[PDB]
C-alpha cells in the first residue's frame, strides 16, 4: 500500500442528526430484546471463522 | 504500508447530533436486554475465531 | 509502517453532542440488563479467540 | 514502525458534551445490571484467549 | 519503534463536558450493580487469558 | 523504543469538566454495588492471566 | 528504551473540575458497597496472576 | 533506560478542583463500605500474584 | 539507569484544591468502613505475593 | 386568563440539531453584514411603533 | 391572570445540539459587522417606541 | 397575578450542548465588530422608548 | 403578585456544556471588537428611555 | 408581593461546564476590545435613562 | 413584600467548572483592552441615570 | 419587608472550581489594561447618577 | 426590615477552588495596569455620584 | 430593623482555596501597575460622591 498526497476515508460513520419526541412510551419484556435509540458503529476489519461482526437486537440460542 | 503526505481516517465515528424529549417513559424487565440511549463503537481491527466484535442488545444463551 | 509527514485517525469517536430531557422514568428490572445513557467505545485492535470487544446491554448464559 | 514528522490518533475519545434533566426518576433492582450516564472508554490494544475488552450493563452467568 | 519529530496520542480520553440536574431521585437494590455517574477509562495495553479489561455495572457468577 | 524530539501521550485521562444539583436522593442496598460520581482510570500497562485491569460497580461471586 | 529532547506523559490524569450539589442525600446500606464521590487512579505498571489493578465499589466472594 | 534532555511523566495525578455543598447527609451502614470524599491514588510499578494494586468502597469476603 | 540533564516525576500527586460545606451531618456505624475526607497516596514500587497496596473503606473477613 | 389543569407553550423554539463541516472558507467584507452560524430567537410580545422585532443580517441607512 | 394547576412555557429556547469542524478559516472585516457561532436569545416582554429586541448582524447608520 | 400550584418558565434558555474544532483560524479586524463563539440572553421585561434589548455584532453610527 | 404552592423561573440561563479545541488561532484588531468565548447573561428587569440590556461585540460612535 | 411556600428563580445563570484546548494562540490590539473567555453575567433590576446593563467588548466613541 | 416559608435566589452566578489548557499565548497590547479569564458578576438592583452596571472589556473615549 | 421562616439568596456568587495550565505565556503591555485570572464580584445594591458598579479590564479616557 | 426565624445570604462569594501551573512566564509593562491572579469582591451597599464600586486592572485619564 | 432568631452574613468572603506552581517568572515594570496574587475584599458599607470602594491593579491620572 502506498499513498502520496492523497485524501482517504475507509469505515466511517459521520454527520448524523436525529430529533425525537415522544409523550408516552411503555416496554414489557422478557428474556428477549429490544433496542430504541441511536446507534452507530464503523469498523475497518473484522477478521474470524464465525464471529459476528454488529448486531443490534440479536437473540442467539 | 507507505504514507508520504497523505490524510486517513479508518474506523471512525465523528459528527453525532441529537435531542430527545419524553414525558413519561416506564420500562419493565426480566432477564433479557433493553438499550435506549446513544451508543457509539470505532474499532480499526478485531481478530478471533468465534468472537463477537460490536453488539448492543444482545441475548446468548 | 512507515509516515512521512502524514496525519491519520485510527479508532477515533470524536465530535458528540446530546441533550436529553424526562419528566417521570421509571424501570423496573430482573436479573437481565438496562442500559439508558451516552455510551463511547473506540479501540484500535482487539485480538483472541472466542472473545467479546464490545457489548452494550449483554446477557450471557 | 517509523514516523517522521507525523501527527496520529489511534483509539482516542474526544469532544463530548452532554445536558441531561430529569424531574422524578425511580430504580428498582434484583441481581442485574443497570447503567446510566456517561461512560468513555478509549483502548490501544487488548490480547487474550476468551477476554472481555469492554462491557457496560453486562451479565454474565 | 522509532519516532522522529512527531506528536501521538495512544490510548487517551479528553475534552468531555457534563451537566446534570436532578429533582428527585431513588434507587433500591439487591445484590446487583447500578451505575450512574461519570466513568472514563484510558488504557494503552492490556494482556491476558481470560481477562476483563474494563467494565462498568458488571455481574458476573 | 527510541524517541528524538518527539511529544506522546500514553493512556491519558485529561479535561474533564462537570457539573451536578440533585434536591432529593436517596439510596437503598444490600450486599451489591451502587457507584454514583466521577471516575478517572488512567493506565499505561496490566499484565496477568486471568485479572482485573478496571471495574466500577462490579460484583463477583 | 532512549528518548532524545523528548516530552512524554504515561498513565496521567490531570484537569479535572467538578462542582456538587444536594439538598438532602440519604444512604442505607448492608454489607455490600456504596460510594458517591470524586476518585482518580493513575498507574503505569501493574503486573501478576489473577490480581485486580483499580476497583471502585466491588463486591467480592 | 536512558534519557538526555527530556521531560516526563508517568502514574502522576495532578490538577483537580472539587467544591460540594450538602445541607442534610445522613448514612446508616452495616458491615459494608461507604467512601464519599476525594480520593487520589499515584503508582508506578505494583507486582504480585493475586494482589490488589488500588480499591476504594471494597468488601471481601 | 542513567538520566542526563532530564526532569521526571514518579509516583506524585500534587495539584489539589477542595472546599466543602455541609449544614447538618450525621453517621451511624456498625463494624463497618466509613470515610468522608480527602485521601492522597503516591508510591513508586510495592512487591509482594498477596499483599495490598493501597486501600480506602475496606472490608475484609 | 384563566388556565385550569392546562399546558401550553407560547413563543418557544426547542429541538435543534445540527452538525457542519467545511474544509476551506473565506469571508470579504466590507460595511455590510454577514451571518453563517445558528441563531434562535423566541419571544412572547413585542410593542412599538416603528420597532424592529427580529433581525439577522441586516443594513439600515 | 391566574393559573390553576398548571404548566406554561412564555419566550423559551431549549433542547439545541450543534457539532462544527473546519480544517481553515480565515475572516477581512472592514466596519461592518460579521457573526459565524450559536446565539440564542430568549425574550418575555419587549415595549418601547422605535426599539430593536434582538438583532445579530446588524449594521445602523 | 395568581398562581396556585403551578409551574412556570418565562424567559429562559436552557440545555445547549456544543462541540467545536478547528485547525487554523485567522481574523484580520478594522473598526467593526466580529463575534465567533456561544452566546445566550435570556430577559423577561425590557422597556424604554428607542432602547436596544440584545445585539450581538452590532454597528452603529 | 401572589404565588400559593408554585415553582417559577423568570430570567434564567441554566444548562451550557462546551468543548473547544483549536490548532492555530490568530487575532489582529484595530479600534474595534471581537469577541471568542462563552457569554451567558441573565436579566428579570431592564428599565429606560435610550438604555442597552445586553450587548457583546458592540461598536458605537 | 407575597409567596406561601413557594420556590423561584430570578436573574439567574446556573450550570456551565467548559473545556478549552489550544496549542498557539497569538493576539495583536490596538485601542479596541478583545475577550476570549468565560463570562457570566446575572442581574435582577437595572434602572436608568441612558444606561448600560451588560456589555462584554464594547467601544463607545 | 411578604415570604411566608418560601426559598429564592435573586441575582445568583452558582455551579462553573472550567479547565483550560495551552501550549503557548502571546498578547500584544496598545492602549485598549484585553480580558481572557473566568469572570462572574451577580448584583441585585443597580440604580442611576447613564451608568455602567457590568463590563468586561470595555473602552470608553 | 417580611420574611418568617424563609430562605434567600440575593447577589451571590458561589460553586465556581477552575483548573489551568499555560507552557509559555508573554505580556507585551502599553497604557491599556489586561485581565488573566479568576474574578467574582457579588452586590446587592449600588446607586449612583453615573457611577461604575463592575469593570474588569477598563479603559476611560 | 423584619426577619422572624429566617435564613439569607445578602453580596457574599464563597465555594471557589482554583489550581495554576505555568512553566515560563514573563510581563513587561509600561504606565498601563495587569492583573493576574485570583481576585474576590463582596459589597451589600455602595452610595454615591460618580463613583467606581468595584475594578480591576482599570485606567483612568 | 430587627431579627428575631435568624442567621445572616452580608458582604462576607468565605471558603476559598488555591494552589499555585511556577518554574520561573518574570516582571518587569514602569510607573503602572501589576498584581499577581490572592487579593480579597469583604465591605458592607461605602458612602461617599466621587469616591472607590475596591481596586486592584488601577492606574489614575
Amino acid at each position: 500500500v502506498l499513498y502520496v498526497g492523497s485524501k482517504t476515508k475507509e469505515g466511517v460513520v459521520h454527520g448524523v442528526a436525529t430529533v425525537a419526541e415522544k409523550t408516552k412510551e411503555q416496554v414489557t419484556n422478557v428474556g428477549g430484546a429490544v433496542v430504541t435509540g441511536v446507534t452507530a458503529v464503523a469498523q475497518k476489519t473484522v477478521e474470524g471463522a464465525g464471529s459476528i461482526a454488529a448486531a443490534t437486537g440479536f437473540v442467539k440460542k
